């Protein structure tokens, strides 16, 4: 029930909510069927349309239009945004030319620059160069503004998951929203588009921009907008409110635009039918600029156009169905569409195996248009696994593909021509940024950065303090002219050991045998050298990774590597060597395949052992650092050292084994040198953080020591490549992965094959941001560089793509 009998009567879009029964008069009132029986008489005018005629200039003030062109409209607040250019004789602010704001141009009573985030809905990266002639507005806005080429949302590439995240800094699987549909099993209840479900709070974690702002005493305009509230009304209520006393005017404002996803749907990403909506859209961005310049607010105002997802060409023939593949098709549930997740149909039922669900799913078909994960093993840039509406089941789905349960429910549940919500790396997906005003710079083109990152400068442009987020904070200063937000280092919480030579050969019983005994006073003192760190300057070209929790470890020398060795976990947690271009590629050498070294200056008690290997016939082993790039014959040894020895399944071997022998060459070819940190990644509860020794949920067969869910490598190198990587004087280049750790290939459906056919592939499939590895480490890098902490923390949040 609501007693719906109150008025409206000079409450049209209040900012505070009332509550039951008395109706309500605000923006989302229609939403919960609240509103005043005279809300669309009094608040939703439309009498005479959104634009002044030559004849309507200093007419006499009618109450009934839509807005006015009375004397009194600009003290009134409600001008038709035209107002000045039919009246006055004013220009409409597209024609002209851009000046610099380099101070911001405010009225008095105007404490800070306001924010307005003009959001669009399905807004392909791509539309602003191939729109570019039919959007004037917009692209005065990018040119003289900030704007990125494109930014990249999160997964899934979803309206709801990505606008939440826009407003949190979250990932979904942090702030909760997963999907536009959700079953939450603890709750018993289903989120929908339709229905009253999705407005409990419950199912909305994390902080959003207008909780932050009020909670921090500074006023925020309704973000949310009814469906059936036209756009030009939206604009014109934004600029009302701008027009509030100081006490009452909000410094926040959104508007949003459900155009062009809309549309995007019905025609595709680039329907000819597409033209229109992106008219209209520059259209409402020309009322709200203008609108902006009668109140003199137009070199004041900082204004955010940003897309939540871009759009692809999806169509009802190219949907695979499960009931083609599996047997009982009727004992689960799928989540479908352009990303598929399975559960139980009971929620109870005991005999429920997702093993043979995988399987039944796994390299099927030649021409499988869809891949089977358990969430655990998704690409842990992702970064969807960690929530329990979160199924354990996950269907990545082919650009332009849909997966479906039965042909039944596709045909009676083609309509539809364009979709969105595949991985977040896919170039149709990804969307827009651009800043314009007084604290973005002026025609400044920043790199693609993802939106998880926004969230901290919307905070920054506001002077708030961002709720714990997952941006980087100081990774976008490049994008403002003054920034409020100063950087600094974390500070490293252990500091390492430096053994020396402690322990004699016979102190050792660890079942590990080699062939070393085949052998001068000035290549016996180079060696030692190499001990003490004197190449150290070579190998480890950015300074210590920094520990940034309390463990115990020791640093040690080699010839041809740096690593920093844990004495908790039994191996290095880092792995730094520089390979140079003009390197070469050995092989292991018929006597030392299988040669294992204790390390004499790491006690028995902290090392690992070979007779743990020999027992477990699941798990082999590998080494960090690969024996086939050692300088000589001679350093080959160090690369044996039982220190540098790491645990892998055989069929992961064949991946590492082909990275190490071949790829790493490839790319200090291609790159001039790369530097390589590799390292073991422990997230057996995959939260993406680093797992503590009381959570490791695997050791090789009687043994302590853990089992690694991951491994990652960092390869760095000089941006500009006709220097080496050991000896660059500017900016770096960076790319990573963190491979999973698995005892099959059944990822890969050709891995039957040679490595060349298959293993790059999964490596780029699991591409990975230093900042990611930072998360699952407890490690800080690029600690000793030329380069500003900021550059550096851009570098960190790079992601190479491999798209086109
Ligand atoms: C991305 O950034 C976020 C935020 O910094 C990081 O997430 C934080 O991680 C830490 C460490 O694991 C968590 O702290 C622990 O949690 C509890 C306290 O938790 C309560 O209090 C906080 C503070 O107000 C609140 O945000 C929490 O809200 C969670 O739970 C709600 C339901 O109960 C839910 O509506 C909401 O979405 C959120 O759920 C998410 O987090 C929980 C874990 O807390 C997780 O189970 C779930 O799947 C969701 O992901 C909650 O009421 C303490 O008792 C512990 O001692 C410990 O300190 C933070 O709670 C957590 N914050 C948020 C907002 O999730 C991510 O780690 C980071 N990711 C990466 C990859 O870097
Ligand atoms: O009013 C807002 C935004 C406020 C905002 C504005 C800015 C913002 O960003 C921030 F926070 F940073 F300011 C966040 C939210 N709405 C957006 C949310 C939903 C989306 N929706 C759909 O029907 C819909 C659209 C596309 C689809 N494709 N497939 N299914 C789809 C379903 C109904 C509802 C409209 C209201
Ligand atoms: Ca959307
Ligand atoms: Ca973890
Ligand atoms: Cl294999
Ligand atoms: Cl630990
Ligand atoms: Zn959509």
């Amino acid at each position: 029930w609501t007693a719906t009998s109150g008025s409206c009567k000079g409450r049209c879009f209040e900012l505070q909510e009332v509550g039951p029964p008395d109706c309500r008069c605000d923006n989302l009132c229609k939403s919960y069927s609240s509103c005043c029986h005279d809300f669309d008489e009094l608040c939703l005018k439309t009498a005479r349309g959104w634009e002044c005629t030559k004849d309507r200039c200093g007419e006499v003030r009618n109450e009934e239009n839509a807005c006015h062109c009375s004397e009194d409209c600009l003290s009134r607040g409600d001008c038709c945004t035209n107002y000045q250019v039919v009246c006055k004789g004013e220009s409409h602010w597209v024609d002209d030319d851009c000046e610099e704001i380099k101070v911001p141009e405010c009225p008095a009573g105007f404490v800070r620059p306001p924010l307005i985030i003009f959001s669009v809905d399905g807004f392909r990266a791509s539309y602003m160069k191939k729109g570019s002639k039919v959007m004037p507005n917009i692209e005065k806005l990018r040119s003289c503004g900030t704007h990125a080429p494109y930014m990249r949302p999160v997964y899934p590439t979803k309206t709801f998951p990505n606008l939440y995240t826009l407003a949190t800094g979250l990932y979904p699987e942090s702030h909760g929203i997963v999907g536009n549909s959700m079953y939450d099993p603890v709750f018993d209840a289903s989120f929908h588009l339709r229905g009253r479900e999705k407005f409990n709070h419950r199912w909305w974690g994390g902080q959003p921009l207008w909780i932050t702002a009020t909670k921090q005493g500074v006023r925020a305009g309704t973000f949310f907008w009814s469906v059936s509230i036209p756009h030009e009304r939206r604009i014109l209520t934004i600029l009302q409110w701008l027009s509030l006393p100081d006490n009452e005017r909000p410094s926040v404002y959104a508007f949003y635009s459900e155009q062009p996803d809309f549309s995007g749907h019905k025609y595709g990403p680039f329907g000819p039918e597409m033209t229109n909506p992106l008219r209209e859209i520059d259209k409402t961005v020309g009322q709200l600029m203008d609108g902006l310049k009668q109140l003199r607010l137009h070199r004041c105002v900082n204004v955010i156009f940003v897309g939540d997802h871009g759009m692809e060409d999806v169509t009802c023939d190219r949907t695979e169905f499960l009931s083609n593949y599996l047997t009982n098709v009727d004992d689960i549930t799928l989540v479908p569409g352009t990303l598929g997740r399975i559960r139980a149909k009971s929620i109870n039922n005991s005999k429920y195996d997702p093993k043979t669900i995988i399987a039944a799913l796994t390299c099927k078909k030649p021409d499988q248009h869809f891949k089977p994960y358990m969430k655990q093993h998704l690409p842990k840039r992702l970064h969807y696994a960690n929530n329990r509406r979160i199924e354990d089941i996950h269907l990545l789905v082919d650009r332009r593909w849909h997966v479906a349960r039965k042909p039944l429910d596709v045909y009676k549940k083609c309509f539809f021509q364009g979709d969105h919500g595949f991985d977040n790396k896919v170039n149709s997906m990804q969307t827009v940024f651009v800043g314009y005003g007084p604290t973005f710079k002026y025609r400044t083109k920043v790199p693609p950065f993802e939106n998880i990152e926004l969230y901290n400068v919307m905070c920054d442009l506001l002077g708030l303090k961002p709720a714990p987020n997952n941006g980087t904070h100081g990774s976008l200063n490049h994008l403002l002219r003054t920034n409020t937000f100063r950087p600094t280092m974390p500070d490293e919480v252990s500091r390492p050991n430096y053994p020396g030579i402690m322990y004699l050969q016979s102190e050792f019983d660890l079942g590990c045998t080699c062939d070393d005994k085949v052998e001068n006073k000035l290549e016996e003192l180079n060696k030692r050298l190499h001990t003490k760190g004197s190449t150290k300057e070579r190998h480890l070209l950015y300074g210590r990774p920094a520990v940034l929790y309390r463990t115990s470890y020791d640093i040690l020398y080699h010839t041809d590597f740096e690593s920093g060795y844990s004495e908790i976990f039994l191996m290095p947690l880092w792995t730094s060597y520089t390979i140079s271009k003009q390197a070469e590629v050995s092989s292991i050498p018929e006597h030392l395949t299988n040669c294992v070294r204790p390390d004499v200056r790491v006690s028995p008690g902290f090392s690992q052992n070979c007779l743990a290997y020999k027992n477990d016939k699941q798990m082999s082993y590998g080494f960090l650092f690969p024996p086939y790039l050692s300088s000589s014959p001679e350093a080959k040894y160090d690369a044996f050292l039982v220190t540098n020895m790491v645990p892998m399944y055989p069929a992961f071997k064949r991946v590492w084994a082909y990275f190490q022998r071949v790829l790493v060459k490839k790319y200090a070819s291609e790159r001039n040198g790369v530097n390589v940190i590799s390292g073991p990644i422990f997230d057996y509860n995959y939260d993406g953080l680093r797992d503590t020794e009381d959570e490791i949920k695997q050791y090789v067969e009687g043994s302590s020591i853990p089992v690694p869910t991951h491994y990652y490598s960092i390869i760095t190198s000089c941006l500009d490549f006709t220097q080496p990587a050991d000896k660059c004087d500017g900016p770096l280049s960076v790319s990573s992965f963190i491979l999973p750790h698995r005892p099959d290939n059944d990822e890969s459906c050709n891995s039957s094959e040679d490595e060349s056919k298959w293993v790059e592939e999964l490596m780029k499939m699991h591409t990975a941001r230093v900042r990611d590895i930072e998360h699952l480490t407890g490690l800080d890098f690029y600690r000793k560089t030329s380069r500003s902490y900021s550059e550096i923390l851009t570098l960190k949040t790079y992601l190479h793509t491999y798209e086109s």
